[PDB]
């Protein structure tokens, strides 16, 4: 079976490969991206680069950058 578009996860999890917290943490953005089925997933950027206006999601379709939050909060672009 399939569907055009698709809504599923992700109240029960869960994060991909061998990750820890013994990883640490470091300056980065976090983006998410939406691909053609709609489903949406998250891609963490690091301070090295920037958010390209596409990219691949874990469902191995190019996704399309998209907001997680409202147009209009106390929000701003700088520093980063």
């Amino acid at each position: 079976s399939m569907a055009d578009r698709v809504l599923r996860g992700s109240r029960l999890g869960a994060v991909s490969y061998e990750t820890d917290r013994n990883h640490d943490l470091a300056p980065r953005q976090i983006a998410r991206y939406r691909t053609d089925n709609g489903e949406e997933f998250e891609v963490p950027f690091a301070d090295d680069a920037e958010i390209p206006g596409t990219w691949l999601c874990r469902n191995g379709m190019e996704g399309t950058l998209i907001e997680g939050d409202l147009p209009e909060p106390k929000k701003v672009k700088p520093p980063r």
